[PDB]
């Protein structure tokens, strides 16, 4: 009280009013009994007085007054999600009380916003923390006349809260699979338009590279794929892992390819290939991973990897997973054995674009490929054992 008598003291004109605004908001929410009471004395009459101000500002009835209040009420959504849920003590009622201004503000498309991604994700954090069925603003920025920000927000959102989050009343990454569909029918939409003005360019690219550090935080979100059976499997998790793996070949954005590379990593665990395909995730597992397999091996053989270094590291890595993964299919389930060990079997061309490729990297004029190189040969090796006896019947020059 005392410091809010102080800041009052300071009211001089709007700009200062403005920046006392979020402080004055902040001490009033330290007040509990305070707020109570101004709802319904001359004590407390420059308090309601402040409040009257910020809505003023917020009803849209001058710009920066309402743009420091739409700043302070956020701060007062994220503060009534560290409040109590189980004890709302009318503070959420008090946020609620302006929540549809700030709503009609923000996520308004018409309405420009002020910053506004800041701002917008933590108004869209804190929503879903009080209220997480109430997700008309998410649904709103599913739709595509919604802009890019929006869908960049939305992301955003998402990420965060998939992303640090205290395990409080806070509600999880659940709940939020009811637009996994549309979800994954957002990147597809995007369909990496730089390689499929320059404002749109980049608005496209950094919003591609937060849905793949998206795609890091959860595969769950758009793995939701129950549509894949035949054709649809190629507009499916197959077409998800096909769209990301064009990313690293691609050498006009290089931080997006390690993002999307580090992405397939985090996809290819076993936990994550499970959630592939219900009926045989094995079959299509080890299909699609002969296709991507094919690509990469075609782009080193065509010998314009300018990073071909971090590719080839990224590339042991994708194999130990796999015959990590054939490893605990075997010891589930001996018998993979038809499916490439007998248009011949697609694992059979997959492994002779891996040796053709392996047997390129010796020849790289680089000297760090050459480890690269030969630890992929000790994994194909392992992979030969574990699918099995002379091991030789399969790769004779084991040796």
């Amino acid at each position: 009280e005392k410091l809010f008598d102080l800041v009052d003291g300071f009211a001089e004109s709007t700009k200062r009013k403005a920046a006392v605004w979020p402080l004055q908001i902040i001490l009033l929410i330290l007040c509990p009994e305070i707020i109570q009471d101004i709802s319904k004395d001359e004590n407390n009459m420059n308090k309601k007085l402040f409040l009257d101000s910020l809505r003023k500002a917020l009803a849209g009835h001058s710009r920066q007054l309402t743009e420091s209040a739409a700043i302070a009420c956020v701060k007062l959504c994220k503060a009534s999600t560290y409040i109590n849920w189980e004890d709302n003590s009318v503070i959420f009622l008090l946020v609620q009380s302006m929540v549809v201004d700030l709503k009609n503000l923000l996520f308004n498309p018409s309405k420009p916003f002020s910053a506004d991604v800041d701002l917008m994700i933590d108004c869209l954090v804190s929503c879903f923390r009080i209220s997480p069925h109430n997700n008309q603003h998410f649904k709103i920025c599913l739709a595509q006349n919604s802009p890019s920000t929006f869908h960049y927000v939305l992301v955003n959102s998402l990420h965060r809260i998939i992303t640090n989050s205290a395990l409080d009343w806070w509600p999880k990454i659940d709940a939020v699979y009811c637009h996994s569909v549309e979800l994954r029918n957002m990147f597809g939409e995007t369909l990496h338009k730089a390689v499929q003005t320059d404002l749109e360019t980049r608005s496209y690219k950094y919003l591609l590279l937060s849905m793949v550090k998206l795609i890091h935080a959860d595969p769950k979100l758009l793995l939701c794929n129950p549509r894949k059976q035949g054709p649809e499997t190629q507009g499916s998790t197959a077409e998800l892992i096909t769209g990301l793996v064009q990313l690293v070949p691609q050498s006009h954005m290089p931080e997006i390819a390690q993002e999307a590379m580090e992405a397939l990593l985090v996809l290819h665990q076993l936990d994550s290939i499970d959630l592939w395909n219900p009926d045989a995730p094995v079959e299509t597992f080890w299909e699609i991973s002969s296709q991507m397999l094919f690509y990469i091996c075609k782009k080193l053989t065509s010998h314009q990897m300018l990073s071909s270094t971090e590719i080839l590291k990224w590339l042991r890595e994708i194999l130990i997973c796999r015959n990590k993964f054939l490893l605990k299919n075997k010891q589930a389930d001996r018998s993979l054995l038809f499916y490439g060990v007998g248009t011949p079997p697609i694992c059979r061309q997959a492994q002779t674009k891996l040796e053709v490729a392996l047997y390129m990297f010796l020849w790289n004029p680089d000297t760090e490929a050459v480890l690269v190189a030969m630890s992929c040969f000790r994994h194909l090796c392992e992979e030969a054992d574990i699918r099995c006896v002379s091991v030789h019947n399969l790769l004779p020059n084991y040796n």
